[PDB]
DNA sequence: TTACAATAACAATA
DNA sequence: TGATATTGTTATTGTAA
DNA sequence: TTACAATAACAATA
DNA sequence: TGATATTGTTATTGTAA
């Protein structure tokens, strides 16, 4: 097996933040990068360990959940550099009680939030003004528009999404396109990776269409497309966010702030609400439109946040 | 720790079956008392390695189900026998690929039926029939009566629940009742073990305790009580299986035949329909009333079985 | 002696 | 069933001024 | 040379 | 996150006959 390589991305991380004139030092990566450097030319698994120890013991203060992601980033590293079969591979790892304690933790908030659902009592508005967005001539504006109308992650939505018209008959669908370029998942059977799948939307999928072509031929467009995560991040993360903020905060319930994947919630609650068959459940649909694995009805849990006022009013009404 | 002692049970069971005049001869038991008498003075873990391989090997052409469930009874003795601390438990053991395999099995399943909810036409025909059953004299038609109409398990039911009035205010619930009694659960915070709690009814909660208590006073009922799950299964199983087949032959669904839990799957659905508020998800209900632990929602999947008819209607009204 | 924008760390969620 | 890839939030850095 | 009831094995589900 | 407790189905045994 190699015992010597790099991580490329991470120094080049590194040899552009050479040139900043302002904000944090990149402490972590450069932590990473002599890390894996430190690792070329060693054999002795002792020796691994001993290292690993050292950088675990670095990240002490740092929060669980923190210590998770970080683990992450010296795995991927470490992956880079050095390849899959690399023993340093089954060294660097957290401890199984980390991990089944953000397990823990995770189950219960979500167990939290499905016995107290948040309702939504202007989303009609919510979906309005993301409906007008897809009308801006400021690209970012047009991005949220279809979140809101598509559910599509932002990093889908901006960087890699392919939508498509979705037939019916000999016609073409007005409730629904299809759609290419799911994040989070990797190749393998039962999986979405590269799969062309049809999702509902919630205005007329004309409109959708065309203001993404519109989104695709901009400038802004033409930056985003094909970007990695790090860099979308780093474009456009904030200035989402503020935005997102801005545009939202009079009719966003009071229970929460508005944030981007919100609306990735919101979508699926109408989507089920509008145009859900009913051989079908709430978990199997929003599995379905979400674009997750094909016997996973766990992520779908993640998801049950909101009520939709029609349907409290309804539920109410008994008695 | 003890290198000594007997499973009781195990052989009280086949102390029993010496007198039988017919039927099955009791090899597994035999085998599991045979096996945990060869350990009695057993120190030497590979010698224990070698007797649990030799068991293991026997049970070689039976379903990878049956197979999980044999290792359960074998520890089930062994810890019976020599308590909680004894190293053989530690080898006694299924194979991780095993259990992760009747994992993703079971999931697929469920992911599954989630697809394909059956549609249970004449479910006011079958609700009828369980509300005339609770005033039956033959206490096991009440019985199946109070398994439709407070979706209790047959076990809760016919040997340990514990049935109660619910207040509301200063007056009586005409919908819920109280709850005592849940099987399946072990001593734990957020556990329903030993915990008296509301669930709802499906006829007036008058009827429900009345035939109740008229269960309860029966010769046979006096039987059932404070009975073990082996002893319930032996004298009524293939009895309540019988009567339930021929009790909804006609009114059940044509994808599956009548099963007494099939009542406990309807309950759930039809409370959830009729009662269920409106900041809760169908999860977390479920959950609720079937005595499910705190943060437990993915138990709740399993009983996502059915779609009501009104239901059905209403969805395919769009468009 | 503060503003401020920029950056990556820190952190949570799916 | 081993241990990731997104989204979301804040402390630090450098610079005008 | 079969019926039949009784039993525990075998098996699935939650 | 280690490995159970219920519910559901069928093959074997013994007995009349
Ligand atoms: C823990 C966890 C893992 N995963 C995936 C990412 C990897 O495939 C693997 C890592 O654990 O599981 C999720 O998608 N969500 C989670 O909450
Ligand atoms: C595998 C599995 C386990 N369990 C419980 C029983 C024990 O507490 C433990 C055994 O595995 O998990 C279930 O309730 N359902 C399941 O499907």
């Amino acid at each position: 097996y190699p015992k010597t390589g790099v991580a490329t991305s991470i120094v080049e991380k590194i040899e552009r933040a050479e040139f900043n004139t302002a904000g944090r030092k990149p402490t972590v990566l450069l932590r990473i990068a002599d890390f894996i450097a430190a690792m070329n030319g060693m054999d002795a698994k002792q020796d691994m360990q001993a290292l690993w120890d050292a950088e675990i013991a670095i990240m002490n203060g740092r929060a669980q959940t923190t210590i998770i992601s970080y683990i992450t980033k010296y795995r991927n590293a470490i992956r880079e550099a050095f390849g899959d079969d690399h023993p340093m591979l089954k060294i660097a790892t957290g401890d199984a009680a980390m991990y089944d304690e953000a397990r823990r933790v995770k189950m219960e908030k979500i167990a939290n939030k499905h016995g107290a659902l948040i309702t939504f009592e202007n989303y009609r508005q919510v979906l309005k003004i993301c409906e007008d967005c897809l009308k801006s001539s400021d690209p970012l504006m047009i991005g949220i528009g279809l979140i809101g109308m598509t559910g599509r992650r932002p990093y889908e939505v901006f960087t890699q999404a392919e939508f498509s018209p979705a037939p019916y008959g000999k016609g073409v669908s007005k409730w629904s396109i299809l759609f290419n370029g799911q994040a989070k998942t990797k190749q393998g059977e039962g999986t979405k990776f590269g799969i062309t799948y049809e999702i509902p939307v919630l205005t007329r999928s004309e409109t959708v269409l065309a203001a993404y072509k519109r989104l695709r031929e901009s400038g802004q467009g033409k930056l985003w497309h094909g970007m990695s995560i790090d860099d979308f991040s780093s474009e456009t993360r904030l200035l989402l966010r503020d935005t997102v903020f801005n545009l939202f905060e009079d009719v966003w319930p009071k229970e929460e702030l508005p944030k981007p994947y919100g609306l990735r919630h919101l979508y699926a609650e109408v989507a089920y609400h509008n145009f859900a068959p009913p051989h079908v459940t709430k978990n199997s649909y929003f599995a379905a439109i979400l674009g997750h694995n094909n016997n996973d009805l766990e992520t779908s849990l993640s998801y049950m946040t909101y009520t939709l006022p029609e349907d409290r009013d309804n539920a109410l009404a008994r008695l």
